[PDB]
C-alpha cells in the first residue's frame, strides 16, 4: 500500500534513517511521506515552551500506583500533541532507579521493575489510544547522568534479565510503542545505539517488538553500525545519510536491512496520519488541568502523622512557611510553559483560608538570613499549625548531574530547628526530584507529607489533602534509606575511567534491604491514609504446574473515604541461585468509602516465579515452596500462604563435571538418582 519502500528510491530510504531536522522525521513529501514533529514530554507537551499542561513528574506519579489514572493522563497529552501537530512524545522513561542520586530520577517511575513496567504502561497505551505515539525512553540502563555518553554499564545477565530489561520488557509485550528511544551509555562495551544484541537479538526476535527504535541526541556514532544493529532513526540528523548510501552499495548494509529499517519509518507515519489530519482540534485546557489536579492529588506520600495533625480543621491559624509556598517547585531544558499553575499561598488565599506567611529561607546557596529566620519564628508562635514547605530548589538538581548528598539544605534544617522550638505542631511538606533524607530531623515535624513534584496543579491538590478534602494515598515507589552508604550500589557509584560495575547484581534497593535485614527510614511501598484499612479473607491458590491465584478482602475500617493499594509479594525458599527475600509481583488500588469491603483477586504467572537462569539462558521456575505475601507495605504483610510449584522442567546435558544434585534436580537425572 502507498507508500511504502517500494515507492522510494535508495537516496529517499536513506534519508528516513535520520530525521529531516532535531525535531522533525524525514520528510518525503514528494511520495506522501511528511516529516512529522517528535518533542519530548514524559510528563507533559514540551514544544517550542508552547502553553501545554505539566502533569506529575513520573517521581511524584509513581505514587499513585493507579495505571488507570496513569492511562487517563497520556490520554489528555495525547490530545494535547494532536492540536499542536506533535506525531510522537517523547516519553515515557522507565529506567531503574538503581541509586537515588540519580540525576533522572525526577523523570523515571520506581527502583522496581514490576511497579515501574505496570505504571508506565499507562503513558502508552494512553497516549496512542488517540493516535498519537510515544517513545519508551533509554532502553537501556541509562541509570546514572555522570558520564553518561561515555560508560559502560558493566552488568551481569541475571541483573539486565531481572532488574533492567522487565519494565521495558512489560511495556512492550503489553502495549506496543511506536517508538523506543536508546540510551547514550553502553553495555558491558557496547554503545545502546549500535547493539544488535539489544535492539535486534533481545527488542525484536524474543519480545516480539513491532515499532521503532531511534537514538538520543547524539548517541548514534556510526551510522552504518547503527543501522546494522536495529536502529532505524538518528537524531538528530548529522547529514551523513550518504554513508548510508555508499555503505548499501558495496555491502555493509543488507538491502533487506535498510528496507526493513526504512519501512518501519513509514509505518510510524501511517500509524500517527489519521490523528496529525485532525484539522483545527483545541483540547479543554481546564479538563486537562483536572486531570493534572487529580494526579497531583496521588503523587503524595504521607510518612508521618503523629497526634492526627493532619487533617488541619481549615478554620485554624494557618502559620505558612517556606519559599516553595509561594514560589513553588513542581517539575524539572525540560520546562514546560503551564497553561494554568497557582501556588499554595494563592490557593489559600482564593479559598478564604486566612494564613500569615513566612518565606524563612530563599532558594538559592547563600547563607542562611538571620532576618527571615527570625520572622519566621514570630510567625507559627502564633498560629495553631504550620505548614512548612522545604525540599530541594532547583541547583540541588542541576539538569546533567548526579546529586552527591541525600540532604535537603541545611540552612532549612537549622530553621526548622528554630520553629521547633516556639511551636511543636510543625506539618513539612517536601519539594524533591528523588529522595531526600528525612529521618536527621523528622523529630521536629508531627506530619511529614513528601510531595515530590506535583506539576502545574500542587497547589489546588495541597489545599485538598492538607485540609481534609481528599485522603492522601501515595506509596513509596522508592526506598527511603537511612544513609546512602546502606545502598548496595554505592560502593560502585559512578565508576571510574569510563566504566561503572554494576557489582550489587539484582539486589537493588528494597531487594538488597529486605534479604539482609537493614534498617531503612520509609520502606519501598509505604504511605500513611486519613483512614484505617484491614485485610482478611487472604486466599492463595495453585492454578497450575508452576502458576498460583491470590483472593483477598480489604475493608475500610474508618469513618474517611480514601483509596488503600494492596500488594503482593513473592518469597522464594533456598534457591540454585542468590534472590532477594521478596519481590513486587502484583498490586491494586481501591477506593473505598467508610465501612466498604472489596474482593480483589491477583494472577500470579510463571514469571511470578521464576528468575533468570544464565545456566538455561532463559527463565526458570524451580520446583519447592514460594511464599505469597499480602499486605499495603513491603514491611506490612497482613497475610501470608505457602504455595508447592512443580519446577518448569527444563533439563541439562549431563557430562562428568556435574554434580550429583545437578542430575538429582534434572527431570532426566532424577530416575538415575535410584
Amino acid at each position: 500500500t502507498y507508500p511504502s519502500v517500494n515507492d522510494l528510491t535508495l537516496e529517499e530510504k536513506a534519508s528516513l534513517t535520520s530525521g529531516g531536522d532535531a525535531w522533525h522525521l524525514q520528510g518525503v513529501e514528494a511520495k506522501g511521506i511528511p516529516g512529522y514533529m517528535i518533542t519530548d514530554g514524559p510528563h507533559g507537551l514540551r514544544k517550542s515552551s508552547v502553553p501545554a499542561t505539566c502533569f506529575p513528574p513520573a517521581a511524584g506519579l509513581s505514587s499513585s500506583w493507579n495505571p488507570e489514572l496513569i492511562h487517563q493522563v497520556g490520554e489528555a497529552m495525547a490530545e494535547e500533541c494532536i492540536q499542536e501537530k506533535v506525531a510522537v512524545i517523547l516519553g515515557p522513561g522507565v529506567n531503574i532507579k538503581r541509586n537515588p542520586l540519580g540525576g533522572r530520577c525526577f523523570e523515571y517511575w520506581s527502583e522496581d521493575p514490576y511497579l515501574a513496567g505496570h505504571e508506565a504502561v499507562g503513558i502508552v497505551a494512553g497516549v496512542q489510544s488517540k493516535g498519537v505515539g510515544t517513545s519508551l525512553k533509554h532502553f537501556a540502563a541509562n541509570n546514572q547522568e555522570t558520564d553518561r555518553l561515555r560508560v559502560s554499564a558493566n552488568i551481569s545477565q541475571r541483573a539486565l534479565r531481572e532488574i533492567y530489561f522487565p519494565a521495558f520488557e512489560h511495556i512492550v509485550k503489553t502495549a506496543q510503542p511506536w517508538t523506543i528511544m536508546c540510551s547514550y551509555n553502553r553495555i558491558n562495551g557496547v554503545h545502546s545505539a549500535q547493539n544488535r544484541w539489544l535492539l535486534t537479538d533481545v527488542l525484536r526476535d524474543e519480545w516480539g517488538y513491532e515499532g521503532i527504535v531511534m537514538s538520543d541526541w547524539g548517541a548514534d556514532h556510526d551510522r552504518v553500525a547503527s543501522l546494522n544493529a536495529g536502529l532505524n532513526l538518528e537524531m538528530p540528523p548529522s547529514y551523513t545519510d550518504d554513508q548510508i548510501v555508499y555503505a548499501a552499495r558495496d555491502g555493509r548494509i543488507q538491502p533487506e536491512q535498510l528496507d526493513r529499517m526504512a519501512q518501519g519509518m513509514v509505518d510510524l507515519v501511517n500509524k500517527t496520519r489519521s490523528a496529525m489530519s485532525i484539522d483545527d482540534y483545541h483540547f479543554d485546557v481546564d479538563a486537562h488541568d483536572e486531570v493534572a489536579h487529580q494526579a497531583a492529588i496521588e503523587s503524595m506520600v504521607l510518612l508521618k502523622n503523629d497526634d492526627d495533625i493532619l487533617p488541619v480543621a481549615a478554620n485554624a491559624k494557618i502559620a505558612v512557611i517556606g519559599e516553595f509556598a509561594r514560589t513553588p517547585r513542581y517539575q524539572g531544558s525540560s520546562h514546560i510553559t503551564p497553561t494554568k499553575m497557582t501556588s499554595f499561598l494563592d490557593t489559600l488565599a482564593a479559598r478564604g483560608v486566612d494564613v500569615a506567611f513566612a518565606p524563612g529561607f530563599t532558594l538559592d546557596l547563600e547563607p542562611a538570613d538571620r532576618t527571615l529566620e527570625a520572622e519566621a519564628v514570630e510567625t507559627a508562635k502564633n498560629a495553631d499549625v504550620v505548614l512548612m514547605f522545604l525540599g530541594l530548589p532547583e541547583a540541588a538538581e542541576s539538569e546533567g548531574f548526579d546529586r552527591e548528598t541525600l540532604d535537603i539544605p541545611a540552612k532549612q534544617v537549622e530553621l526548622l530547628k528554630a520553629v521547633a522550638a516556639e511551636n511543636k505542631n510543625i506539618v513539612v511538606v517536601l519539594s524533591n526530584g528523588s529522595v531526600v533524607s528525612v529521618a536527621p530531623w523528622a523529630g521536629n515535624a508531627k506530619g511529614i507529607l513528601e510531595s515530590w513534584l506535583l506539576g502545574q496543579a500542587g497547589g489546588p491538590a495541597l489545599a485538598d489533602v492538607i485540609f481534609g478534602k481528599v485522603s492522601p494515598s501515595g506509596k513509596l515507589a522508592q526506598t527511603i534509606p537511612m544513609n546512602i552508604n546502606d545502598d548496595p550500589s554505592m560502593i560502585n557509584w559512578p565508576g571510574e575511567e569510563g566504566h561503572v560495575d554494576y557489582g550489587e547484581g539484582v539486589f537493588v534497593g528494597y531487594r538488597y534491604y529486605d534479604t539482609y535485614d537493614k534498617a531503612v527510614d520509609y520502606p519501598f511501598g509505604f504511605g500513611l491514609s486519613y483512614a484505617t484499612f484491614a485485610i482478611d479473607g487472604v486466599n492463595v491458590a495453585k492454578t497450575g504446574a508452576n502458576t498460583a491465584h491470590v483472593t483477598a478482602t480489604v475493608t475500610n475500617t474508618s469513618d474517611v473515604d480514601a483509596a488503600e493499594t494492596v500488594q503482593v509479594y513473592v518469597a522464594p525458599g533456598k534457591a540454585a541461585v542468590a534472590r532477594p527475600k521478596h519481590e513486587l509481583k502484583g498490586f491494586r488500588k481501591v477506593f473505598l468509602k467508610a465501612g466498604e469491603s472489596a474482593e480483589i483477586t491477583f494472577d500470579l504467572d510463571e514469571r511470578a516465579f521464576a528468575y533468570w537462569s544464565e545456566k538455561f539462558n532463559d527463565w526458570h521456575v524451580e520446583a519447592g515452596e514460594y511464599t505469597v505475601e499480602v499486605g499495603t507495605s513491603s514491611r506490612d504483610i497482613a497475610a501470608v500462604a505457602v504455595v508447592t510449584l512443580d519446577g518448569d522442567g527444563k533439563a541439562l546435558p549431563l557430562d562428568e563435571w556435574s554434580t550429583f544434585g545437578e542430575w538429582a534436580d534434572d527431570p532426566v537425572g532424577s530416575k538415575i538418582v535410584a
